[PDB]
């Protein structure tokens, strides 16, 4: 088979059909794809609604004997069952365009992609990564595009890519586990493609979270790539992470007494990042990497408060940028813009 649509479900009764409908209206033979539903022990009758489609859709259904508390274990069970050449993970609260597997299969055979991103579209007023879906491109890398800014599994992966290199979702860690999954697939793919000719996918404690980030840093730095390139990929991940994750501004939002917990977990993540990589990151994040690596919340918070108020202990203006000293006796950080 060409594809395996993978659907993790838990109490998905209210909108599972709109998903299963989109899989039935596919301008693509039901002969060449399967829908692999693995239910995380739903109370309602999602699995009964899913059974209505067993005579129109090539259909596989399992149910876990107990709730795992996340989509990781459901997806992994579905991934091991899948026989299709390519795999697509879909949220039961979502649906896909009718041309999706039509256009993907056509694209895949032209350019034998290992990973194919398909352009997304938010419904009901739902934020969706945009910056990497402005062009269709049969070949993008982690360093010439913004694919690292979208790590959701709502993408098309070659099944053997995930299976040959043992890429599976974390089951033990349940915050942002999909980022480690898609990062691994990126680093292992020989060809990554972006297809944007239309909109295909429609979207409707810190110790676990930063354990995943530490594993991502470990995974980049041990990839089978050139040393200079590994450092640059990790720099781009840290740019994205400090701009868009919960790390951004945490010393301004998190309650003071919980902040030592955050700096300790963030520090174990940043201590896996060699200091040499700080020079590759956006200059404004270098002070944050510095005090995170030292696990110094007071100076970390001062930097973030200083940024937020535009108040600095001392600074110079050189080449239209700021060289900032955030506290007495602390180093100057240069080129901040």
């Amino acid at each position: 088979m060409k594809f395996s649509v993978i659907v993790p479900t838990y109490n998905s009764e209210k909108y599972i059909t709109e998903l299963l409908n989109s899989l039935a209206k596919q301008d693509f033979p039901k002969t060449e794809f399967e829908v692999v539903v693995v239910d995380d022990c739903s109370t309602d009758q999602t699995l009964q609604i899913v059974e209505k489609y067993r005579n129109k859709l090539n259909l596989k259904v399992s149910q876990l004997e107990t709730n795992s508390g996340g989509p990781g274990k459901p997806r992994n069970v579905a991934l091991k069952q899948a026989e299709g050449e390519f795999v697509l993970f879909v949220d039961s609260d979502d649906y896909i365009n009718k041309e999706t597997l039509k256009d993907a299969a056509a694209f895949i055979d032209e350019h034998h992609s290992d990973v194919l991103l398909i352009k997304m579209k938010g419904v009901n007023g739902r934020g969706v990564p945009q910056s990497m879906f402005k062009e269709t491109a049969p070949e993008v890398t982690l360093l010439n595009s913004r694919i690292i800014y979208t790590l959701s599994p709502t993408k098309i992966y070659r099944t053997a890519l995930l299976k040959d290199n043992d890429i599976y979702f974390p089951e033990e860690l349940k915050s942002a586990e999909d980022q480690l999954f898609t990062m691994k697939a990126y680093l292992n793919a020989n060809r990554i493609s972006v297809l944007s000719d239309k909109a295909y996918y429609y979207a409707t404690s810190p110790e676990d979270f930063y354990e995943v980030m530490r594993l991502i840093a470990v995974e980049i730095l041990n990839a089978d790539l050139e040393e200079a390139h590994k450092d640059q990929i990790l720099a781009e991940f840290l740019n994205r992470h400090f701009s868009f994750s919960r790390t951004n501004g945490f010393s301004l939002k998190v309650k003071l007494e919980e902040q030592p917990q955050w700096i300790n977990a963030l520090g174990d993540f940043i201590q896996a990042v060699p200091e040499r990589v700080d020079a590759l990151v956006m200059s404004k994040l270098r002070p944050l990497l510095h005090y995170a690596r030292a696990k110094d919340i007071d100076n970390y918070r001062t930097v973030e408060e200083s940024y937020r108020q535009g108040q600095y202990y001392r600074f110079d203006i050189v080449d239209g940028k700021l060289n900032i000293q955030f506290n007495e006796g602390e180093p100057y950080f240069e080129g901040i813009d």
